[PDB]
C-alpha cells in the first residue's frame, strides 16, 4: 500500500532548498533524510517537481534518465541484479524504472504493486546521484 | 463511520494557500495530499470553504457542478460506472453527488452511510479538477525577453515558470521552451546557442551548455 | 455596509469582489437574496470600464462566479 | 518499359523552383504532382539533378541516402516489406534501392526490369521526404511583432507563414498562432481580442472578429 | 431623402436616430428593407467616433434598437 | 482511379488569385472552372492550401466545416440524400465528408474508392459556398 | 578557376557554396577528387568566421552537404 | 611554484603554456594529478580574454593539448 510523504516535511524541505541552496551539506542531509525509505518513481518525481525550480527540474530529469540508463546497462551486464530476475521474463525495462510501463502511468498504487524492492532502491540511488550532479552543476 | 480531517492540517493548508497562492506546485501537492482518501461531499465542501476565499469559493462551486454534470453525462452514457449499479434503481442523481439527496443534507454520517466508494472517488476527482480550473483562472510566455542586465538562470527560471503555468498542452512545453531560448535571450546567447557543435534537444542541456560557455561578466 | 462598497480607482477586481462578497454574506440579508444583490452590485459598482465590460457580454451571466470569470478573462491588463 | 518524364514538365518545374523557391506550398504541390507515378532511381536522380542547384543536390543526395537507410533498417526489422520477399534471397540491398546493383548502373531499362513496385514506391516516398528535409534546411515565429504602422492582415499572413513553415508539430500550430495573436499584435488589438464577449478558439475566427471591429484608420 | 441624412458635428445621437428612422419609414422602400437600411445608415453615417464605436462591437448588432442601446451605453459623455 | 489536377492550372489559378484577388468575377469564374468535376476532399483541401494564404485558408476551413455541418443536418432531415442510402448503415458522417473516416486519412486512392458521387458533389458545392463566404469576408 | 574562389566579405554562404561547387564540378578534376577538394575549400576559403565555425565542429563533417547543413544551422544571423 | 603562475598582459599563450606545464610537471604532484591541474590552471589563469575564449567552447576540452589547439586556432591575432 502506498503512503504519500507529508506535505509538511516537503514544505520544510522546499524552504530549506530555497534559503540554503542546493549544495549546502544541510540540504544534502535533509534530502538523504527524505530519501530514507525506498520511494516509488511517482514520489521522487513529485518531490523534485516541488522542491526544485523549473530549470533545475529539467536538468534533474536529464541526469536521472542518464543514471537509470547506466543502471540498466549494468543490469543487462549482470543477470543477478536485485531488480532483475533469473529468467529473461523479469528483465527490467526503463519504462518500468521511470514509471512509464503498463499499469503504472499516473497510478502510484499500481506502481507500488508491480515494482520490486530492488527496483525501488535502484531508482532511489539513481535519483540521489542525479540530484548531486544537478546541485554541483547549478552553482 | 465518518472521521473529520484534522483542523491542524487544514490550518496549515490554508496558510499554504495564503502565502504561496493557488497555483504553486507545492500547493497542488498539498491539496493532492489532503485529497488522498475519498472524501464525502461534506468534507470537500467544508475544506474549500475554509481554504478558499469567498470569490474563489463561488468559482469553485460553479466548476465543481460543471465537472459533476460531465461525470453524470458519462454515467448515463455507460451503465457500468463504479458509481452506478446494474439496474435502473441505482442510477446516481446529482442530488446524491452534491450531497443534496434525501437523508444527506447537512448530515455527514448519513452521507457516509448511503454513498458508494465509486461515488466518493468520482466526487473527489471532480473536485480536484475543479480546483485546478479555478486556480488556473484566478491568476504571458510569448512576451518574455531576457533583459540587458539580467542573468541567464533568472531568465530561464522566469520563462519555464510562465510556460509551465500556462494553457499549453503538456507535450508542447519543451519545444516551446527551447524555441524561446533560441529567439529570446539577447543576441550574445542567441549566437552562443546557434554555434553549438552538438545538437541540444532539451531545455536542461541548453541551460548546461550556456552556463558552461557563458561570457563571465 | 454592502450598499456603500465601491471599486476604488486603483483597486483590482478580485479584491473588490472579495470585499463585496464578504460584506454581503456577512450581513442581514436572507440567504436567497445574496446572489442577485452581488450580481447587481457588480453591475452598478465596479467603475465604468468594468461596468461596460459586463454590459457588453454576448452571453448572459447569471452567477457571481461566471461574472468574475468573464471579467478576469477580458480585463484590461494594466 | 521505361518512359521518361516530359522535359517540358521538368522545365516548368525547374522554373517554378527558381522563382518560388524550394519551400513554397505551390512548389511542394508541383513536386507531389511529378511524384505521382512510382519513379525509378534514374528518374528521381535526374529530376533532382535538373531542378536543384549543386549544393541543394548534394544535401538531397545525403538526405535520400539517410532515409533509404532507415527504410532498409525497417525492412530488416520486418520480412513482410513490399520491397522484400518471403525467402532470404529477395532481401533488398541499398545497391538495389539507389540503383547501384548489378544490371542497373546507368541503364534505366534494366532498372525497370529488376525493380519491384514496392521498391519503387519506397524509393519515391524516401525521395519525397528527403526533398522536404532539404527544403526545410536550405531556407523565427517567436520574434514576430505587429509593426506600429502595419495592418493586421499582413501581420497575420506573416505570422501564419512563419509558424506553418517551422519545426513545430502539426497539432501545435493553431494554439501557438492564437497565443501569438493575443500577445503580439500591438495593445489596441490586444485589448480588442481580450474584450471579446465570445470565446475565439480558431485563428480564422480571431481574424474575422478583429477585421469586423478594427479601428478604421 | 434618407440617403442624404448625416449626423451633424454637434447633434446628439438620439436626434439623429429619430430623424433617420422617420425619413426611412416615411419613404418608398418596401417594409422588409427598412431595418437593414437603417442599420447600414447607422454604420456609415453617424460621424466617425460613433462609426468606430459601432465597428468595435464585441457582439453582433442585428437590429436598430440594439445598436441604439449599445451606442447609448458606451457613448462619449460630452 | 484518382487523377490529380494539373500543377500548371493550379499555378495559373494561384497567380490569378494573387493579382486579381479573391472576389473578382474572373477569379470566381476560374474557380468554377477548376470546380467542374467532382473533387475528392484531398483535392479541394490541397487546392485551397495552395491558392489561399494562411489566414484565408483558416477562414476557409472554418466555413467549409460549417457548410458541411448544414449539409449533414439536411441529410439527417431527409433519408433520400444522394450521399445517404436507404438503410441506416449508409448514413454519412462528417468524418467521411471531411476525409477523416477510416481508410481515407491521407490516402486519395482509398478516398476515391469509398466515396459516393453524391458525396463528392455535396463536398464540392459546400467548398464553393465556403470559398464565396471567405472571399466576401476577406475584403 | 576553382582554386581562386573566395567568399566575399558581403556574400552569403549558400551563394559561395553554389559558385564553388559549380566551378569544381565543371572542371578537369577526376570525379573521385571533387568532394575532398570541395571540403578543403570550404575549410580554407569561406572567411575566418565560417572557418572557425567549421573548425570548432564537435562532430566530424565528411561531406559537403553535411558541412553546408551545419554552417546553415549555426551561422551568425546578419 | 605552479599555483603562482599568471599569463602576463603582454605574454603570448604558448609561452605561458610552456612555463605552466614545466612548473607543473617539475613539481611534487602525483603523475595522475598533472593534467587536471594544468587544465584548471589554463581556465583560471590566462587573462580574461582567453578565459572567456575557453569558457565559450562549444566542445568539451578534456586535455591540455586540445585546449592549446583550440586557443591557438581561435586566438585574437595581435
Amino acid at each position: 500500500a502506498w503512503t504519500p510523504l507529508e506535505p509538511k516535511l516537503i514544505t520544510r524541505l522546499a524552504d530549506t532548498v530555497r534559503t540554503k541552496g542546493l549544495r549546502s551539506p544541510i540540504t544534502m542531509a535533509e534530502v538523504e533524510a527524505l530519501m530514507s525509505s525506498p520511494l516509488l518513481p511517482h514520489d521522487v518525481t513529485n518531490l523534485m517537481r516541488v522542491i526544485l525550480g523549473p530549470a533545475p527540474y529539467a536538468l534533474w530529469m536529464d541526469a536521472w534518465g542518464v543514471q537509470l540508463q547506466t543502471v540498466i546497462a549494468a543490469a543487462t551486464r549482470d543477470p543477478r541484479h536485485p531488480a532483475n530476475g533469473q529468467g529473461r521474463g523479469e528483465r527490467t525495462n526503463l519504462n518500468r524504472l521511470k514509471g512509464l510501463a503498463d499499469g503504472m502511468v499516473g497510478n502510484p498504487q499500481g506502481q507500488a504493486a508491480l515494482l520490486r524492492p530492488g527496483e525501488l532502491v535502484a531508482i532511489t540511488a539513481s535519483a540521489l546521484q542525479a540530484f548531486r550532479e544537478v546541485a554541483r552543476l547549478a552553482e
